[PDB]
């Protein structure tokens, strides 16, 4: 029960081993790493970027760089696989416009968690997000525009998109501590790809 969300269920089980291989040519030029948030704690979610912009914490706070802080470098550029899965999901749920300039890639080992947060650091909140989850299970939470909302939860499987769109693009969201298991692509981890419309354009 979220409006404007899309739910698209093993949507991307068929390009799943592709998209692995793809996360780890990006990893192998921008390494994942625990960005450290403004507030002084590391993140539990390891993270890394592709495309023209990347989301990163900087100088106290977040932004969207074309520079990766950790490589000196540009972010890898945006595999085609993953432009090519974001389009048909976007299309299949409506935003045919959708033109993603950036793509977070998180990490979560065991245990690894993400509190709530919203998702306000792009020039147009029209814009949605697109999300697709690999590997082992997570229960992810939302509420709804204000921190004290009640929260919801679902959980995310192998495979399974969300378009983010409407009044669900601004919720408060975030994901519980990660429960240990065996995945046989991901092997011990879950990785979550968010697409984004970063740059002003
Ligand atoms: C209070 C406490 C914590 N910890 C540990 C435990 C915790 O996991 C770790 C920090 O990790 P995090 O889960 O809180 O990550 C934060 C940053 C993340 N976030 C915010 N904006 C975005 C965003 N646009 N995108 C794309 C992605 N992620 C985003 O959401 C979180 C809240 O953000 P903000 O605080 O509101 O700035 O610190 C302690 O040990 N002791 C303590 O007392
Ligand atoms: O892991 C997820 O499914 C959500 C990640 C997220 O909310 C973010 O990085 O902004
Ligand atoms: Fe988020």
């Amino acid at each position: 029960l979220a409006a404007g969300a899309v739910i698209l269920r093993r949507f991307a089980f068929n390009a799943a081993e592709q998209l692995i291989r793809d996360i780890n040519d990006v990893a192998s030029q921008s390494p994942f790493r625990q960005m450290v948030t403004p507030g002084g704690y590391t993140m539990s979610v390891a993270m890394t970027n592709c495309g023209h912009l990347g989301w990163t914490t900087h100088r106290q706070g977040y932004l969207y760089s074309p520079i990766d802080p950790q490589t000196n470098k540009p972010w890898p550029a945006m595999p085609q696989s993953f432009h090519n899965l974001c389009q048909r999901a976007a299309t299949a749920a409506g935003y045919p416009d959708f033109q993603p300039d950036a793509c977070l890639i998180n990490r979560y080992a065991p245990g690894a968690k993400l509190s709530l947060h919203q998702d306000k650091d792009e020039p147009d909140l029209r814009a949605p997000i697109v999300s697709v989850s690999l590997g082992l299970p997570a229960i992810f939470q939302f509420g709804g525009l204000k921190r004290n909302d009640p929260l919801k939860r679902l959980l995310l499987e192998h495979g399974d998109v969300v378009v983010w769109g409407g009044e669900s693009r601004l919720f408060y969201h975030g994901i519980q501590p990660l429960k240990a298991g065996f995945h046989p692509l991901t092997i011990d981890c879950r990785y979550n790809l968010t697409f984004r419309q970063a740059g002003k354009k």
